[PDB]
């Protein structure tokens, strides 16, 4: 609902640590993968499965056990410089490749 952070900088510099965004999960009971997530920069709102990556700001929720956290990453938030740096833009463009034919 707010805009997506674009830059280089983190829009949340205290999540910046796998360790930090591993503690807001606690006892996860969701179908994904809470190291997964924090891997793919994400951390835990403590409302149902909500996320929100600590660089773009970006949040996501209703996982299912087929969804990739860095696949819904570069899904629904292009624009991080986060999951470029962590993924490289040949990955993001396969995957939007893909998400765009799924649709058919
Ligand atoms: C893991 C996937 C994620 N999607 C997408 C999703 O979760 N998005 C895409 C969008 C950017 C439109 C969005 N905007 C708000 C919220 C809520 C929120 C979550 C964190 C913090 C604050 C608010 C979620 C969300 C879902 C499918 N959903 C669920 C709601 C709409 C949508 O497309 C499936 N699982
Ligand atoms: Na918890
Ligand atoms: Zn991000």
């Amino acid at each position: 609902m707010n805009f997506p952070n674009s830059t280089n900088l983190p829009r949340n510099p205290s999540m910046a640590d796998y360790e930090a965004r591993i503690f807001t999960f606690g006892t996860w009971i969701y179908s994904v993968n809470k190291e997964q997530l924090a891997r793919a920069g994400f951390y835990a709102l403590g409302e149902g499965d909500k996320v929100k990556c600590f660089h773009c700001g970006g949040g996501l929720t209703d996982w299912k056990p087929s969804e990739d956290p860095w696949e819904q990453h570069a899904k629904w938030y292009p624009g991080c410089k986060y999951l470029l740096e962590q993924k490289g833009q040949e990955y993001i463009n396969n995957i939007h490749l893909t998400h765009s034919l799924e649709e058919c």
